[PDB]
RNA sequence: UUUUUUUUUUUUUU
């Protein structure tokens, strides 16, 4: 049986007296018998031995623990339940007046369900539901019971199918994808089609006549930012970042505000998008669509050709985007800088602005961005980007026809450098104005122990590396023989490995953090940062807009407690990471299906680790990690030797015929090999073998 | 309750 939880006051006293420790529970997915929490000082985490010591806690919960003598601790309370208490799993079935629900997530415990709650068709033939995904909600977990009690929510459908699995990911991670309540939709404008009131135009700087445009993916539905660039007579440039003024449409403390605060961010699945706001805002009103007057909150600079700021300006504005460019369009402009492109290979453009004018703007914005970026890395910036997958979906069926590695081009970077520049400018502005109430975004450095151990590992394999800083590492991960697919492959593998010690970036209230040296963003290597440029799809930006609004005197002094503001930040962090897991799982889902439907898929891969009966590989064409087992390979024998510091795996291939002699193949780390991905019998499961 | 330890990140647009 489990242990009885502690009292509210006993715990509150414990946390206050240091005797008890707070933290976020992490459960080992490979060995669910093991759970961990971070320690306030020591770089080594605290160990939770067994499920009993976990005390019915779940992964993600903010738990309280008491230390044990000879690290090791036991859970004694749960101050905040952060797990959704909802899971995707399968139903099956002595005291047989219950059913056994098995969550796909091994971190989640198995759940008892009352048979009376179960479908009649399941009662008759449970084996019919062997591959039927249900949603189950943990309603309780008794201290005497080994399993937890739950309520069957609904049937999603067959496992492995896209839409059922999608809803499973969304629900399991607590993403609200419901229609918006009527009390929310009444906060929206009621006079449609909505036009900007005349009195506002006077209050704002009217940029509707200026050449402003947007650059986003071809499939973009919610355009948050717009850009502009003029060359001044004195050789300098006037760049402008115009963000949709969502703050205007979302009154603080309204039903619309509360649901936005809850949803915290938009979720970008592969085939669809779970929006933060209603579509009337996300896609029509706030969205900076072309050839329509839009309310914006802008940042404008007078910039050096190198991107150095000469003077800086904030203020509410109003624009009329002359065109909606895609990154492909922008790139074509950049690659053909002195050629009038056929005006049919480009999107519709407002008649009051020529294509040549926009073309020139992109070229100039590229020129500065090119310089802004190059400078950023000289100043010790870290780009640690792994391979990302993009899919091509059959519009008839929705299934994926294929996939490709997403290419991050000059047009992509163009936008990035100015969104960066804008966000920093606002970070400095609100913090300089309201030092105790600034909604900023820091990024701590890597964990000392993990990184130090990784550097040691890299000392072997003949790969000395400097990691004294973010910048030092960045140069190391771009310091290769270059040119060839091997060094590029090794680059990607090392990019992965050095991501483990890295910590997540955090929203935070300025006044709630003492040491300002911790305000730093490790990877960007800057003293201050925040999110401001994407208020349609991110609530953190909305709060910053309200703060910036107050900094310019558009509203009263902010009367929010730093405590309250941190709560918003905490929740924003929670939904942000949760959103990332979902977006990743969505990609994983579609690739699994793609592997299943498009037969076996070939690809080159690089070895990451080597064990005595298997080895891990990074599949290059897809950026997935898979383990290859010697059992699955048609081998006649295989040997494992660890001499030479690094592990090596020697394979002997069994020929299919007596004519062919057995071929040998040594597998060591950073080895380039061919692999094929075949779908297994299980849903969304596929294996890797060495071709 | 998985064919051989938690930390897989950062940045930009969606
Ligand atoms: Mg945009």
């Amino acid at each position: 049986i489990f242990e009885t939880y502690m009292s509210k006051e006993d715990v509150s006293e414990g946390l206050k007296r240091g005797t008890l420790i707070q933290g976020v529970l992490r459960i080992n997915p490979k060995k669910f018998h093991e759970a961990f929490i971070p320690s306030p000082d020591g770089d080594r985490d605290i160990f939770i031995d067994g499920v009993v010591a976990r005390n019915r806690a779940l992964n993600g919960d903010l738990v309280v623990v008491k230390l044990l003598p000879e690290k090791s601790a036991k859970v004694v309370y749960i101050l905040e339940k952060k797990h959704s208490r909802a899971a995707t799993g399968i139903l099956k079935l002595l005291f047989k007046k219950y059913a056994l629900f098995s969550p796909s997530d091994h971190r989640v415990p198995r759940i008892y369900v009352p048979l009376k709650d179960c479908p009649q068709d399941f009662m008759t033939r449970p084996k019919d539901f062997a591959n039927t995904l249900f949603i189950c909600r943990i309603i309780d977990w008794k201290e005497d019971c080994n399993f937890a009690l739950g309520q069957l929510a609904k049937s999603l459908g067959q496992a492995g199918e896209i839409e059922p699995e999608t809803e499973g990911i969304l629900t399991e991670y607590g993403v609200d994808f419901s229609d918006f309540s009527s009390e929310v939709l009444e906060c929206l404008p009621q006079s449609l089609p909505w036009t900007i009131p005349p009195d506002e135009v006077g209050k704002r700087r009217d940029l509707r006549k200026d050449c402003i445009f947007t650059i986003d993916p071809s499939t973009a539905r919610d355009l948050n930012d717009a850009l502009a660039c003029r060359r001044l007579t004195d050789g300098t440039f006037e760049v402008g970042v115009h963000i949709a003024d969502v703050s205007y449409f979302v009154p603080e403390g309204s039903s619309l505000d509360k649901v936005a605060a809850e949803r915290a961010t938009s979720v970008y699945l592969v085939q669809k998008v779970v929006p933060m706001l209603p579509r009337l805002l996300c896609e029509e009103l706030c969205s900076l669509n072309p050839m329509t007057d839009k309310l914006t909150f802008s940042v404008i600079w007078k910039l050096t050709p190198e991107g150095k700021i000469l003077e800086e300006w904030f203020g509410r504005t109003i624009i009329r985007s002359c065109t909606k460019l895609s990154y492909d369009h922008a790139q074509s402009m950049i690659e053909n800088p002195t050629e009038k492109i056929p005006e049919e290979e480009l999107p519709p453009i407002s008649p009051e602005h020529s294509v040549e004018e926009v073309h020139q703007a992109v070229l100039n914005l590229h020129s500065i961005a090119k310089q802004l970026r190059r400078q950023r890395f000289v100043d010790g910036a870290l780009r640690l980007d792994q391979l990302k997958l993009a899919f091509t979906l059959d519009h008839e069926t929705g299934l994926p026809q294929g996939c490709h590695i997403y290419e991050y081009r000059d047009s992509n970077k163009l936008v990035e450098e100015f969104m960066l520049l804008a966000n920093m400018a606002v970070a400095h502005k609100i913090f300089r104005t309201f030092p105790e109430q600034a909604l900023l975004r820091r990024h701590p450095p890597p964990q000392t122990k993990m990184l130090s151990d990784l550097v040691e590992f890299c000392d072997q394999m003949g790969l000395p590396m400097d990691v004294s800083s973010a910048g030092a590492l960045n140069k190391s991960l771009t310091k290769t023989f270059g040119d060839d697919k091997y060094s590029l492959a090794r680059k990607e593998v090392l990019t992965n490995m050095y991501s483990r010690p890295m910590q997540m970036a955090l929203y935070f209230c300025s006044g709630m953090l003492q040491d300002q040296e911790q305000f730093r963003h490790y990877a960007l290597n800057v003293p201050l940062y925040t999110h401001f440029t994407s208020p349609i799809r991110r609530f953190a930006d909305v709060i910053v807009h309200r703060l910036l609004a107050a900094a310019l005197g558009y509203s009263e002094q902010p009367d929010v407690e730093p405590d309250t503001l941190q709560k918003q930040a905490d929740h924003c962090n929670d939904r942000r990471m949760a959103s990332k897991r979902v977006q990743e799982l969505s990609i994983g889902l579609f690739f699994a299906v793609l592997v299943k439907e498009s037969g076996p898929l070939e690809s080159e891969a690089m070895v990451m680790g080597v064990l005595n009966q298997a080895f891990d590989v990074l599949v290059l064409r897809f950026g997935v990690q898979k383990r290859i087992y010697c059992n699955a390979l048609a081998l006649r024998s295989y040997s494992f030797q660890k001499v030479g510091k690094k592990p090596e795996l020697t394979l002997v291939w069994e020929p299919d015929d007596l004519e062919e002699e057995p071929t040998q193949q040594v597998i060591t780390i950073f080895s380039l090999v061919d692999v094929v991905l075949q779908a297994e019998a299980t849903a969304l499961k596929y294996s890797a073998i060495l071709k």
